[PDB]
RNA sequence: AAACUGGGAGACUUGAGUGCAGAAGAGGAGAGUGGAAUUCCAUGUGUAGCGGUGAAAUGCGUAGAUAUAUGGAGGAACACCA
């Protein structure tokens, strides 16, 4: 539907999970997964096969509606960011841009405690 | 008695200040202003999780969360320079 064929995935992988959508060239979302809706749980969330999967899971369906262009913009400075992107070309996608797009305050907000472990 | 310390009348320019000619600086007080991010709000797309740990649970979520796109509101601290 929409044969949109033009997109961009975002990946937001954090410490302990990690979320891919794609969506197309503009706001609107078609597809997500995340490695929670993989019957992951706990500790392994944050592997990169978890990310693997997640980013087929998402593919799979963004390509049954149409849909080769795609860039990527990551968020999340986690660790299976680079997992995602192999999995999101080698089923199909067409991959062209990679940015990072993390937040970085020009020291404006206060982080909390440091934990005592 | 008259070297030294004290007192009295003077004299001097090296200490101390003043004039003239220049230099650097997150020194202080007042008044405006900028962008990055966090929170909440509004609206579109959007399906079942998100968040968290050494593992879990409490918490939030099908009164449509998280994500994602555009617009507003307020406060506090000023990345690189260093």
């Amino acid at each position: 539907k929409k044969n949109i064929e033009s997109g961009v995935a975002h990946i937001h992988s954090t410490f302990n999970n990690t979320i891919v959508m794609i969506t197309d060239t503009h706001g609107n979302a078609l597809a997500w997964s995340s490695a929670g809706s993989l019957g992951f749980k706990g500790s392994k969330k944050s592997t990169p096969f978890a990310a693997q999967m997640a980013a087929e899971a998402a593919t799979k369906v963004a390509m049954e509606h149409g849909l080769k262009t795609v860039d990527v913009t990551v968020k999340g400075p986690g660790s299976g960011r680079e997992a995602a992107i192999r999995s999101l070309q080698a089923t199909g996608l067409e991959v062209t841009a990679i940015r990072d797009v993390t937040p970085v305050p020009h020291n404006g907000c206060r982080p909390p405690k440091r934990r005592r472990v």
